[PDB]
């Protein structure tokens, strides 16, 4: 079905004129953020163009079915509904603040472990949950797919590869998706994407193949759960990395399943600072 906005539970009936656009958000895909003028809500809306890449469109037609599908996981950015006119698809998406490499820039600098655990947890169990219920693997885990919002909430989106962050087996041939999660901690930990000075992106599989994991430093106060939990991600040979059902395990994740960790507080500390 579609034509209808459902936002907190109560559906809407809407057409595509009763949007008003605020502006494209970033650059390079096409997201608007857009108000209902119905209700007052903004939401971002995703516009695929009939006339646009036979490609591209079916790739988003696919990403949309598991976004669909997904409507119970409390991990995944939620689909509001869609609006199909004679020549555009509009795609309703839950309004997030930023992703966390928009953070990292933001921040100038590393992310409090705190933060990280409640992200570790919020990706860890949306990956599992693809995994699981639907059997999809996302096979592009990065900052940019992770979205946080003023009121706490950390998301995963954009699934459906970088070459950054691809694991050993993916470069020389289930578990893929466990190291970028670790190369994306490292990242957002340190302030520093571990593969340095890497001008190809050949370049960077072969330090991916050739060096050794890139594991947290022991000098910046990690706890030894987070130092574990990383490599425990960062393990090169395939076969010996850890399955999602062993990841949720780990006491890295059950600390952060039950500590209370104001990440809405920390996310408005961090937009109120200024980068121009
Ligand atoms: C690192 C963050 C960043 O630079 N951007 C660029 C501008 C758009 C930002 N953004 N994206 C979403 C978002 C994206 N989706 C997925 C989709 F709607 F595009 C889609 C749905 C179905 C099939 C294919 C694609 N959902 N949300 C943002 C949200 N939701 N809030 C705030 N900013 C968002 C990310």
């Amino acid at each position: 079905q579609t034509g209808y906005l459902t936002i907190g539970g109560q559906r809407y009936q809407a057409e595509i004129n009763d949007l008003e656009n605020l502006g494209e958000m970033g650059s390079g895909g096409q997201v608007w953020k857009m108000r209902f003028r119905k209700t007052g809500h903004v939401i971002a809306v995703k516009q695929m163009r009939r006339s646009g890449n036979k490609e591209e469109n079916k790739r988003i037609l696919m990403d949309l079915d598991v976004v669909l599908k997904s409507h119970d996981c409390p991990y995944i950015v939620q689909c509001f509904g869609t609006f199909i006119t004679n020549t555009d698809v509009f795609i309703a998406m839950e309004l997030m603040g930023t992703c966390a490499e928009k953070l990292k820039k933001r921040m100038q600098g590393p992310i409090p472990e705190r933060i990280l655990g409640k992200m570790t947890v919020a990706i860890v169990k949306a990956l599992y949950y693809l995994k699981e219920k639907h059997g999809v693997i996302h096979r592009d885990v990065k900052p940019s797919n992770i979205l946080l919002d003023e009121r706490g909430q950390i998301k995963l989106c954009d699934f459906g590869g970088c070459a950054a962050y691809m694991a050993p087996e993916r470069i020389d041939p289930i578990r893929a998706d466990v190291w970028s999660l670790g190369i994306s901690l490292v990242e957002l930990a340190t302030g520093q994407f571990p593969y340095k000075n890497c001008k190809t992106d050949f370049e960077v599989l072969t330090k991916v193949l050739q060096e050794e994991p890139p594991l947290l430093p022991g000098h910046m106060g990690f706890s030894g759960d987070f130092q574990s939990f990383v490599k425990d991600c960062l393990t090169k040979d395939h076969r010996k990395r850890p399955k999602y059902n062993k990841l949720l395990e780990h006491s890295f994740i059950k600390r952060y399943e039950t500590l209370e960790v104001d990440v809405a507080s920390w996310f408005k500390d961090v937009m109120a600072k200024t980068r121009s």
